[PDB]
C-alpha cells in the first residue's frame, strides 16, 4: 500500500506517523530519533503536549545528521484553545516553529473548535469550574489559519475534533480561501466514525484518525475500560494475520483511507507499529472490526461540555 496520501493542498501525507501527547520530556527526544531512524516521516505534535521543544531536539538532530531531508518529514502541531484570537494565532505558531525548530509546518490544525480565554493557563476555569470562553467563532480563527498559509509559514491547515456541522461551517465560510486538508478525529474499533468519515472523505478531507489503540495511557483511564488491545477479539485477528493487536489496529485505518498516528516512547513498539506496510486485512476483517463500534469515546472533557463549540 503508498506510504502516502495526496491532499487537497496538493501535497503528500506520510498515512502514518508518531504521536507524541504524554511522551516524558525525557524519554521523547529518542522516540522521536528512533523513529526517524526505523522510517518514520511524520510526528504528531502540539504545543499544550508540553513536548515541542524536545521533539525538536530531535527532529534538528537528525536533519543535522542528513539522516532524513526537511521536505522528506511531515511535521504536525495544533493551535492550542487560548490563541483564537485574531492578534494571537501567528504568535503561537511562531512559538511551535521555534520550539521545534523549524520554518515552516506541513501542517498546522485547529485543535479543538473551540475557543478560551487567552493567559497562562492552558484551561482557564471560572470559580465554579466551567471553562471561560472566548468570543471567538471558527470562522475567524479560520480566517487567521488562511493568513499562515499566506505568509509561509505552513504549507497546509486543518482542523481537529470538528464534528460534521463544523466542518460543514469551515466549507460554507464566506470567502473562504483555502479548505481544511485534515479534520484529525479519534477513531478506532469502539468509536468507528463512519457518519464523519463519510462526510469529510466526500469533501476532499483528509481524516488522522488519533488514540487508534485507545489511548490505554490517557490520564482518566479507570480499571474496568474498554481494552482494545485486550480485546480477545482483535487479538484472534492478529494473530490470524501473524502480528500483533497493536499492528492490526494501525493497519485498520490505513485501509480505510485514514492518516494514523499511533503514540509510543518504547523504541521496540515505534519499530513493530511501523512494521505495517506488509499485509492486508480482508474485506471481512474490516466490517467485523468496524462491528465492535460501541461509541466509546475516550477524549472528552467535562469541564468544556457547556461551550458553545464543544463538539460532541
Ligand atoms: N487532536 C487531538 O485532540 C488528539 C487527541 C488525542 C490524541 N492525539 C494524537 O494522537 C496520538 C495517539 O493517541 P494517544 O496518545 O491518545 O494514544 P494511542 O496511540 O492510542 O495509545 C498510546 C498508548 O499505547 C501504547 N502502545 C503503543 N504501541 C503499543 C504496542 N505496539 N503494544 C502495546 N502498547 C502500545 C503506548 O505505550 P508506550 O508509549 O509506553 O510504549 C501508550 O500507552 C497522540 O499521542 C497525539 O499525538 C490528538
Ligand atoms: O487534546 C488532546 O490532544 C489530548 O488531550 C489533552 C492533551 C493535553 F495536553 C491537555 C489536555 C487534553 C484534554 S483534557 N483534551 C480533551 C479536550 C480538550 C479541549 C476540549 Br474543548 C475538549 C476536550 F475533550
Ligand atoms: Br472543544
Amino acid at each position: 500500500m503508498a506510504s502516502r496520501i495526496l491532499l487537497n493542498n496538493g501535497a503528500k501525507m506520510p498515512i502514518l506517523g508518531l504521536g507524541t501527547w504524554k511522551s516524558p520530556p525525557g524519554q521523547v527526544t529518542e522516540a522521536v530519533k528512533v523513529a526517524i531512524d526505523v522510517g518514520y516521516r511524520h510526528i504528531d505534535c502540539a504545543h499544550v503536549y508540553q513536548n515541542e521543544n524536545e521533539v525538536g531536539v530531535a527532529i534538528q538532530e537528525k536533519l543535522r545528521e542528513q539522516v532524513v531531508k526537511r521536505e522528506e518529514l511531515f511535521i504536525v502541531s495544533k493551535l492550542w484553545c487560548t490563541y483564537h484570537e485574531k492578534g494571537l494565532v501567528k504568535g503561537a505558531c511562531q512559538k511551535t516553529l521555534s520550539d521545534l525548530k523549524l520554518d515552516y509546518l506541513d501542517l498546522y490544525l485547529i485543535h479543538w473548535p473551540a475557543g478560551f480565554k487567552p493567559g497562562k493557563e492552558f484551561f482557564p476555569l471560572d470559580e465554579s469550574g466551567n471553562v471561560v470562553p472566548s468570543d471567538t467563532n471558527i470562522l475567524d480563527t479560520w480566517a487567521a489559519m488562511e493568513e499562515l498559509v499566506d505568509e509561509g509559514l505552513v504549507k497546509a491547515i486543518g482542523i481537529s475534533n470538528f464534528n460534521h456541522l463544523q466542518v460543514e461551517m469551515i466549507l460554507n465560510k464566506p470567502g473562504l480561501k483555502y479548505k481544511p486538508a485534515v479534520n484529525q478525529i479519534e477513531c478506532h474499533p469502539y468509536l468507528t466514525q463512519e457518519k464523519l468519515i463519510q462526510y469529510c472523505q466526500s469533501k476532499g478531507i483528509v481524516v488522522t484518525a488519533y488514540s487508534p489503540l485507545g489511548s490505554p495511557d490517557r490520564p482518566w483511564a479507570k480499571p474496568e475500560d474498554p481494552s482494545l488491545l485486550e480485546d480477545p477479539r482483535i487479538k484472534a485477528i492478529a494473530a490470524k494475520h501473524n502480528k500483533t493487536t497493536a499492528q492490526v489496529l494501525i493497519r485498520f485505518p490505513m485501509q480505510r483511507n485514514l492518516v494514523v498516528i499511533p503514540k509510543s516512547v518504547t523504541p521496540e513498539r515505534i519499530a513493530e507499529n511501523f512494521k505495517v506496510f506488509d499485509f492486508e486485512l480482508s474485506s471481512q476483517d474490516m466490517t467485523t472490526l468496524l462491528s465492535y463500534n460501541r461509541n466509546w469515546r475516550v477524549c472528552a472533557l467535562l469541564s468544556c461540555t457547556s461551550h458553545k463549540d464543544y463538539p460532541f
